[PDB]
């Protein structure tokens, strides 16, 4: 009737210098992901994650319909990556779009290993979607 459910997402990325021929253009390997915290299963409320890569990549609309929600790639530059997390929700909101700063380690700096923790607050979710948030390890507030 009246209640808020909070769930947690973790977006992150790893990047390092690629050990390859001088004549291979891509300097870096990187990996971007969405996950839950330890012993939460976001798959209960996440229908899919869509990573929107730079237009220069082949098939830059990358869909993960189940875990792991991640893209592994090679490249030569950082970019801003739209990341859409779609919900198993019959009403609004149906999804959330993050603007992810995919930056590389440049000038012989250590590997990048970044995490961005997002808190989602669902006000007054339906019965069915409430159960999914709770199954995923969501918590109620009051
Ligand atoms: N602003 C800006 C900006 C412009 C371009 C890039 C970039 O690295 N492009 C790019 C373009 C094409 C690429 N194929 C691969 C390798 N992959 C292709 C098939 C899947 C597995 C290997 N890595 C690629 C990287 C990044 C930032």
């Amino acid at each position: 009737n009246q209640c808020t459910v909070q769930v947690r997402l973790e977006l992150g990325h790893r990047a390092q210098l690629r050990k390859k021929p001088t004549t291979e253009g891509f300097t870096h390997d990187w990996m971007v992901f969405v996950r839950g915290p330890e012993q939460c299963d976001i798959q209960h409320f996440v229908e899919k994650v869509v990573f929107w890569l730079h237009d220069s990549f082949p098939k830059p609309r990358r869909v993960c319909k189940e875990p792991p929600y991640k893209v592994e790639e090679s490249g030569y530059a950082g970019f801003i990556m739209p990341i859409e997390v779609h919900f198993k929700n019959k009403e609004e909101p149906r999804k959330v779009c993050f603007t992810y700063d995919l930056f590389l380690n440049l000038e012989g700096n250590p590997p990048v290993n970044h995490l961005r923790c997002e808190k989602l607050t669902f006000n007054n979710p339906t019965t069915e979607f409430r159960y999914k948030l709770l199954r995923a390890g969501g918590v109620m507030v009051m």
